C-alpha cells in the first residue's frame, strides 16, 4: 500500500531490500545514457513489473521483447508478494537503445532482497498477539475500538515497585506485561549495509520499559533493551521464519501532562558512509495505552474486609468479625505508629485492568509532614500494585485524605452513560478561599479519565471528607441502588416526635462513662437554640450536595434516603459529628454494618436505630450495628477506628467505554 | 429542568429567590409540628404547585381545602414560569393539622422572588449573541458543532500587543473582542442577602480579560473586571429587564498544556453570617474556544508581495516590480540590521478568525542571540497581529527559520480530508542526533491542531530550510494543485543530453564576474566524480522526502513535477545550492517568480530556463525569472533577498474542521 522510490542509477546496479507490504516506483529515465530512444525490460519470476506512462500501467513479462519510448513520465511499478530465500534471484533489468539498431546500448538493473518485517501487538485486545493488525499504529476507545493495552507495573514480585528500576528477575513477573513479537522472514543474512533497530522517543523513555527474554547455558535470562537511558535497540537478525518476544511494561499512570499513549517503532536502516546517519528504509509503528486506575462503588461484590483498631477494642472486633461471617468475605485484621483510621483515610483499594490480566492497585494519601510522612508499602506486594502522589509546593489538609475520596455506581446522565461511576471528592465553594484537594491528586484522578470526576461541597465539615455525609447501598434483589444522605432535619422531627411522645428526659450516650456527668437528653438537645441554628445550616450545605449528587449523578428523590445526623459547630464554624455518623457504614451487599449511634433509648432500645432499621430492613437491607467508640468511655466527633473493603472489579471493560473529548 | 432543594422551616417563613430555569422540591414534613396528621396547602397565581407522593405528582389549586397524609415521600413541587415584579406576591403556604379538628395548628410558608438570570455568547457562531443557547456551556467541532469563539488580541491599537496588558483606549478595540451579555429580569432589587457575582479560575486568568464599557459624564469608558488579578467581579443589579454588555479577549493561543478552551461563570450568592462563605445558589456558565493561528498555502489568492533586499538591487526590484504589475497585489520593499533573508526566515503570515471578525497575525521567529535578538515588532499593528516562542533551555538552529515552515493545500489522505491544509516541517531521523526545530515551536504548531503538523527531512541541507527543496503550485483553470520536488538526477539528465549534443564548453554563470575565473562547464561538472557522487546521496535524500510528502499529503507521481538543481557538499556533509534553487519561487496564482539559475547557456538561452519553462508552460504557468544575485557578482549557495506573500485566508471555516482526538 505504502510506495517508496527506488530510481535506476546510471550505468551502474541497484542493491536494495524490498519490504513486503510495500512496493517501488521505479525511474528507469534518469539512468538512460544521453541519446538513448527506448527502454526494453526482464525480470525474474517472483517480481512483478508495470510499466506505467502517465498513470496507465501494464503488467510486463518475464522476458519479453517489448520496447516503450524514454520519458520522464513513463516509469516501472515493482511489487513481490513473498520473502526471498537463498535460492533466490530476484531482478529487473533494463536495457537501453538508441535510434538505430536493435542492441542494446546499456543496461541498468535492481537487484532485491525481499523481506517481511512487522512489529505486533495485541491490538484486538484478546490476549493474543495477532499478525500485523492494520490498527496497531492507533488507539480507539469503545467496543469496536482498536489498540494494545499496557499495565502499569506497580507490584512488588520479590521482597520499591517493580517499575522503580530496569531489572526484571523471575518469570512471573513477566505475566503483568504485554507481548510484542518482531515477526521477520527473509534469507540467512541481510544484504550488507543493513540493520534492524528498535526504538522509543526519549519522552515516553520514562513511560516504558521493554525487556527480552533469552534462554543461555545457566538459566534464563532478562534483558531490559528500551526504557530509561536506553532508546534504541539494534536487533540480532535470523533468516528463515522468526519471531523475537519482547515483554513491555508500564512505568507510570496517565496524569498531568500525560495521555497514557506511548509508542515503539522498529526501522529497517540503510549504512551510507562515514558520518552520515543511516536512512531509516521502513519503519513500523505500535501503540500501547497504560491502563487507567479505577476506583470501586460500594455496590460491587466485597472480597476482603481490612480494618484498623486498637488491640483491646473487642466489641468492635468481635462484631465486625460476627457481621462478616454473615458473608463469603475473608476478614484482615490490623493493630502503626499513628493514624487511627488509616486504613481507611490513607489508602484507597483500586484496581487495573488489560486483556491478559490485571490485580488490584492501592493508591497512598500524599504526606503532610506532621503526622504522615512513611508511605504505606507494608501492602505493596505481589499483584497488590501502589502507587502515590506527593505536592510539590502544595500544603495537604484534611481533604486529601482518602475518607474524602469516593465513588458511585454506574449511572446515566442525560443520556450519557457512567458505566464505572464517577468519582466523587470533597471541595470548598470556589470563591470561598476553603480548603481543596491537592492539584497533583485531583490532577491524577482527572487523568484516569473513565470515572469523570466531580467535586462537592465538604468544606463545612471540620474533618471534610465526602465519606462522613454520604454513602450508597445496593438494593437487595435489584439491580438498583439507593444514595444515603445525613440529615440533621431527620433527626430533629425524630427528637421533637419522641418528646412530644413525653420521652424528652430519655439520656444519649448510655454505657459511655465520660459521657455520664454532661446528662444529654432529647430535652437538653432540643431546648438548645444555637445548636439548632447551626444544624439548619448545616442541613443546607447537605441540600447543597444533595443537589450536585442528583444532577451529576442523574437521580431523583426516589433514589435517596434521608438518615438522621447531629453536629456541633466548632470555632471554624466547620461540623463535627454530634453522634456518630451512620451514614459511614461498612457495605457488604445485603448485610450493611452501621456505626452505633449511642441514642436516646425508649423502651430499652436506641431511637435512632430502630429508625434506621425501619427506613433499611423493608428494603430487604440487614442492619448489624456496630460500636466503634465504647472502648473509649465517650464520644468528642472522632472515630478511632477503620475499615475499607476490597472488591471485584466492574465485568464492564473500561476500553469499552468511550470518554468526552478532552 | 434542574431541581433544587428548598426546605420549609418548622415554625418560621422560609425567603428564597427562585431562578427561572429551575424549579425546587420542597419538604413540608420536617416542619410539621410533633403531633401533626395532615396538611393543606395555598399558593398564588404565579407559583405553580404539585403535591408529590412517591413520584407521583398532583397539580394543585391557588386555594385549595385539599389536605394530605404527612409522609416523609410526600413533598411538594414548586414551579415559576415569570420573573416577579413589584406587584407580585409569589408564595406557597402550608397549615398542618392534628388528628381532632379542623383548624390549623401551625403554618410554614415560602415566600419567592423569582428572577431571571442568564450569561449568553454566540454559541451558534453567527456573530449575534442568542438567548440562553442550551449548548453555550460545551464546545463542539463541525458544521454542526456549537460553543463560542473568542480572539487573541494580538494586534496593537494605538502606537507591545494589546493583550499584554488589563487596559482598554478605543472603541474600535472592542471589534476584536468577543460579546457576553448578561440577560436580567426581576423586581426593582434583589431580596436582601443576594449578589451576583461573575467568575473565573485562577488558572484562566492569564488566558483571557473581560472589559465592561461605562458611558458616565465626561466619556466612554472601559473597565477590566475579570483577568490577570482579578478572578471576580461583584455585579450592579438593575430590576426590570436589563443586559450587561461585556467584551472578551483571548490572551493566549491554544499550547502545550493548553487546550484552547476558558470558561465564565455568573452565580448568584446568598450571605449566611459572617465568617462563613457565600453559598452559590445558582451558576450559569459559558466556554469559549481561543482561535488557532493558521497558515496560508501558495494556492490562497495572493494580496501583498512583501520582499527585502539591499537598497542598488535594482534588477531585483524592477523584475520582481515587473512581475507583481501583472497581477492585483500589492508590492511592499524594505531594505534592519542584518539578515538579508529576513522577511522569508524571520517571519511566517498567517491568519485568526472568528464570526465576527478576523485578521492576519504574524508569527515572528526565535531569537538565537547570535544575530536575532531584537523581535521584529515593526509589523505590529492595528489589524496585524502579533506572536513569538522563545526557547527557555533549548539552542536555536538553522531549523527555527520560517524557511523551514511551510503548509500544503487542502488534502486528502486515507479518506481524511485536511480542508487547511497541512504544516511541513523540516527535520532529521530520529535516532540521527541531527538538528530539528526547536520543542517550543513544534509545540505551538501541534496545538494549533487545524493544521495537523507533518516533519520532513531538511537536515541533510546546510542552510536546512523544507522551502529549499520543496514547492506548492496551483494548475491554472481547475481546482488541483502540484508539488514541485528539486531533483539532482534532472539535472544530470539534462547536462549529459547538452553534452551528447556537443554543448559541453557551454559555460554557467554567465554575467557574474566573481565566477568568472573558475570557468564552469557542462564538461566540468560532468567529469567531477567526487560531486556525481555527492548529488546521488542528496537525491537519495530528496527521495526520502518525496515518500514522505505522497503519504502524508495523498499524493501520486501525477502531482508531481521535478525541477533540475545542483548541489555542493560542505564539510559536515550537508548540501548548499550549487546555483539557485528554482523551486523556492514566488508563487502568484498562475505567475511564477522564479530564481534565474544562470545554467549553461545553449543558443543563447540559459539551458536550466529552457527546460523549466517546458515543464511549467504546457500547464498555463507563466514563469518569470527574477535575477537576486547579479548585484553581488557572485553566487556562493546564499540568496540575500527574501519575500514573502501574505494571502486571502481559507473560505473554509476553521471551527467546521473536525480534528482527530488527542
Ligand atoms: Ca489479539
Ligand atoms: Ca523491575
Ligand atoms: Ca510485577
Ligand atoms: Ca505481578
Ligand atoms: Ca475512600
Ligand atoms: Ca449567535
Ligand atoms: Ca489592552
Ligand atoms: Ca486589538
Ligand atoms: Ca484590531
Ligand atoms: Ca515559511
Amino acid at each position: 500500500l505504502r510506495e517508496r522510490t527506488v530510481r535506476l542509477q546510471y550505468g551502474s546496479r541497484v542493491e536494495a531490500v524490498y519490504v513486503l507490504g510495500t512496493y517501488l516506483w521505479t525511474d528507469v529515465y534518469s539512468a538512460a545514457p544521453a541519446g538513448a530512444q527506448t527502454f526494453s525490460l526482464k525480470h525474474s519470476e517472483h517480481v512483478w513489473v508495470e510499466v506505467v506512462r502517465d498513470g496507465e500501467a501494464e503488467e510486463v513479462a518475464t522476458n519479453g521483447k517489448q520496447r516503450w519510448l524514454l520519458s520522464p513520465s513513463t516509469t516501472l511499478r515493482v511489487t513481490m508478494s513473498q520473502a526471498s530465500t537463498e535460492a533466490s534471484s530476484d531482478k529487473v533489468t533494463v536495457n537501453y537503445y538508441d535510434e538505430e539498431g536493435s542492441i542494446p546500448i546499456d543496461q541498468a538493473g535492481l537487484f532485491l532482497t525481499a523481506i517481511e518485517i512487522s512489529l505486533d501487538v495485541d491490538a484486538d485486545r484478546d490476549g493474543v498477539v495477532e499478525k500485523n493488525n492494520p490498527k496497531k499504529a492507533s488507539w480507539t476507545w469503545g467496543p469496536e475500538g482498536q489498540g494494545a493495552i499496557l499495565l502499569v507495573n506497580c507490584d512488588r514480585e520479590t521482597p520499591k515497585e517493580d517499575c522503580r528500576d530496569e531489572k526484571v528477575y523471575s518469570k512471573e513477573a513477566l505475566k503483568d506485561m504485554s507481548q510484542m513479537i518482531l515477526r521477520t522472514k527473509g534469507p540467512d543474512r541481510l544484504p550488507a549495509g543493513y540493520e534492524i533497530v528498535l526504538y522509543i522517543s526519549m519522552s515516553d523513555s520514562d513511560k516504558v520499559g521493554v525487556f527480552y527474554v533469552e534462554n543461555p547455558f545457566f538459566g534464563q535470562r532478562y534483558i531490559h533493551i528500551l526504557g530509561r537511558r536506553k532508546l534504541y535497540h539494534v536487533v540480532k537478525y535470523t533468516g528463515g521464519s522468526a519471531e523475537l518476544l519482547f515483554f513491555v511494561e508500564g512505568l507510570c499512570f496517565p496524569d498531568e501532562g500525560f495521555s497514557g499513549l506511548v509508542s515503539i517503532h522498529v526501522s529497517l536502516l540503510e549504512y551510507m558512509a562515514q558520518d552520515i546517519p543511516l536512512t531509516p528504509i521502513f519503519t513500523d509503528t505500535v501503540i500501547f495505552r497504560i491502563a487507567p486506575w479505577i476506583m470501586t462503588p460500594n455496590i460491587l461484590p466485597p472480597v476482603s474486609v481490612f480494618v484498623c483498631c486498637m488491640k483491646d477494642n473487642y466489641l468492635f472486633l468481635k462484631e465486625v468479625k460476627n457481621l462478616v461471617e454473615k458473608t463469603n468475605c475473608e476478614l484482615k485484621v490490623c493493630f502503626l505508629n499513628r493514624g487511627d483510621r488509616w486504613i481507611q483515610d490513607e489508602i484507597e483499594f483500586g484496581y487495573i485492568e488489560a486483556p491478559h490480566k490485571g490485580f488490584p492497585v492501592v493508591l497512598d494519601s500524599p504526606r503532610d509532614g506532621n503526622l504522615k510522612d512513611f508511605p504505606v508499602k507494608e501492602l505493596l506486594g505481589p499483584d497488590f500494585g501502589y502507587v502515590t502522589r506527593e505536592p510539590l509546593f502544595e500544603s495537604v489538609t484534611s481533604l486529601d485524605s482518602f475518607g474524602n475520596l469516593e465513588v458511585s455506581p454506574p449511572v446515566t446522565v442525560n443520556g450519557k452513560t457512567y458505566p464505572l461511576g464517577r468519582i466523587l471528592i470533597g471541595s470548598s465553594f470556589p470563591l470561598s478561599g476553603g480548603r481543596r484537594m491537592t492539584k497533583v491528586v485531583r490532577d491524577f484522578l482527572k487523568a484516569q479519565q473513565v470515572q469523570a470526576p466531580v467535586e462537592l461541597y465538604s468544606d463545612w465539615l471540620t474533618v471534610g471528607h465526602v465519606d462522613e455525609f454520604m454513602s450508597f447501598v445496593p438494593i437487595p434483589g435489584t439491580k438498583k441502588f439507593l444514595l444515603l444522605m445525613a440529615s440533621t432535619s431527620a433527626c430533629y422531627k425524630l427528637f421533637r416526635e419522641k418528646q412530644k411522645d413525653g420521652h424528652g428526659e430519655a439520656i444519649m450516650f448510655k454505657g459511655l462513662g465520660g459521657m455520664s456527668s454532661k446528662r444529654i437528653t432529647i430535652n437538653k438537645i432540643l431546648s438548645n437554640e444555637s445548636l439548632v441554628q447551626e444544624n439548619l445550616y448545616f442541613q443546607r450545605c447537605l441540600d447543597w450536595n444533595r443537589d450536585i449528587l442528583k444532577k451529576e449523578l442523574g437521580l431523583t428523590e426516589q433514589d435517596i434516603i434521608d438518615l438522621p445526623a447531629l453536629f456541633k459547630m466548632d470555632e471554624d464554624h466547620r461540623a463535627r459529628a454530634f453522634f456518630p455518623n451512620m451514614v459511614n457504614m461498612i457495605v457488604l451487599d445485603k448485610d450493611l454494618g452501621i456505626p452505633k449511634p449511642f441514642g436516646p433509648q425508649v423502651e430499652e432500645e436506641c431511637c435512632l436505630e430502630m429508625h434506621v432499621r425501619g427506613l433499611l430492613e423493608p428494603l430487604g437491607l440487614e442492619c448489624t450495628f456496630i460500636d466503634d467508640i465504647s472502648a473509649y468511655h465517650k464520644f468528642l466527633g472522632e472515630v478511632h477506628c477503620g475499615t475499607n473493603v476490597r472488591r471485584k472489579p466492574f465485568t464492564f471493560k473500561w476500553w469499552h467505554m468511550v470518554p468526552s473529548r478532552r
